[PDB]
């Protein structure tokens, strides 16, 4: 009922759960079982990691539940995913969209974004931001695309069951005219339009652990 991912790059399923797992070096590993329990342990010494458990596809009505038992300081923990419309012009930055719903962070990755609006979801106050990536990596290769962010007004604590109500963030982005392209396809060259609870660790100074469970 589990995989221990230690390779530099891997995607796939463990039972009902999808995962993506990316490393530019080092011994960082992701363990995931079929009940959505996950464990990321990272090296400490300056490589980068992005990975976590989730669904290959973005469901506009998904209610994501998770709890973190351990989180020693990963650059950020965020719901993380993609939308992609193969019929749209590739010079239109909305043809492909990377989106983040941040739960915790050492530094704020949304700081380059332009503010959209503030709203409440599951009793949590969020603010939204939109930035652009110019000729950067993506599920469809190097391209120029928008990033949509939702950032909570406080860090989400460990040891508690949290909820991310994806419909609320889709709506908040749409409220400012930020539309998500199709989130249920494989049309892109490199990856499906997945949606995962990502553990992101950039240039870590100390060894680290993030563990918990995700479900919907």
């Amino acid at each position: 009922g589990a995989m221990v991912l230690t390779q530099t790059h891997a995607t796939g399923h463990v039972g009902d759960f999808f995962f993506t797992h990316w490393k530019d070096g080092g011994s960082t590993s992701l363990t995931l079982d079929a009940e959505g329990k996950f464990l990321v342990t990272w090296q400490g010494g300056g490589y980068n990691y992005v990975g976590g458990p989730g669904w290959h596809f973005g469901d506009k009505n998904r209610v994501i539940r998770y709890k973190l038992n351990e989180e020693t300081g990963a650059s950020y923990i965020a719901l993380y995913g993609w939308g992609y419309d193969k019929t749209m012009s590739e010079s239109d930055p909305s043809h492909l969209v990377e989106y983040y719903i941040l739960q915790r962070w050492t530094y704020d990755p949304s700081q380059d974004g332009i503010y959209g609006k503030t709203f409440v979801s599951n009793g949590i106050e969020y603010s939204t931001y939109r930035s652009i990536r110019k000729v950067k990596p993506s599920i469809n290769g190097p391209t120029t695309f928008y990033q949509y962010w939702s950032k909570p007004s406080a860090q989400q604590e460990l040891g508690k069951d949290h909820k991310i109500i994806f419909a609320d963030h889709v709506k908040a982005w749409a409220d400012t005219g930020w539309i998500l392209p199709d989130m249920n396809n494989f049309d892109a060259s490199d990856d499906p339009t997945y949606q995962v609870l990502a553990v992101e660790v950039f240039n870590p100074q100390k060894n680290g652990t993030a563990s918990g469970q995700v479900w919907d």
